[PDB]
């Protein structure tokens, strides 16, 4: 069937593998579990095309080029309560145009836990970002599941479109 290799990349703890086992196992993780390198293969049904999604859950913490090279489509992912993981993001679309000889490539900037009262980044921000990279923006929380599947659809959909 129609393969799709996501990759999931941002800053350290900005709740990108929290994003990733809610969508699969359906349910939040609580836990400090720093990961090295996960990959999660589902069979789903999106917008009546059977697919299957080959999602890779990077590090937060040279060696990236590796899987954003094989990598379809990208989910870009900070936290709306930490300044530093909004600002990284321009480090991390930099070396996926570089590795990937592209100034185009199928991309979603996530702004993950709206869920918190203690937000630092505006929305409006993230916003005019992602409007400049010619992207879409996308709130999410791992733990309401608010926007979960709407941000990785999107994704997939962009693909299809590229
Ligand atoms: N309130 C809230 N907390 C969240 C959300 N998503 C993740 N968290 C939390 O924030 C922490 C970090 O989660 P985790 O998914 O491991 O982040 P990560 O970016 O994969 N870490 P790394 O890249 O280092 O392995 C956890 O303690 C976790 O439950 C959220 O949407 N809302
Ligand atoms: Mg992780």
């Amino acid at each position: 069937m129609t393969e799709y290799k996501l990759v999931v990349v941002g800053a350290g703890g900005v709740g990108k593998s929290a994003l990733t086992i809610q969508l699969i196992q359906n349910h939040f993780v609580d836990e400090y579990d720093p990961t090295i390198e996960d990959s999660y293969r589902k069979q789903v049904v999106i917008d009546g095309e059977t697919c299957l999604l080959d999602i890779l859950d990077t590090a937060g913490q040279a060696m990236r080029d590796q899987y954003m090279r094989t990598g379809e489509g990208f989910l870009c992912v900070f936290a709306i309560n930490n300044t530093k993981s909004f600002e990284d993001i321009h480090q991390y679309r930099e070396q996926i145009k570089r590795v990937k000889d592209s100034d185009d490539v199928p991309m979603v900037l996530v702004g993950n836990k709206c869920d918190l009262a203690a937000r630092t980044v505006e929305s409006r921000q993230a916003q005019d970002l992602a409007r400049s990279y010619g992207i879409p923006y996308i709130e999410t929380s791992a733990k309401t599941r608010q926007g979960v599947e709407d941000a990785f659809y999107t994704l997939v959909r962009e693909i299809r479109q590229h």
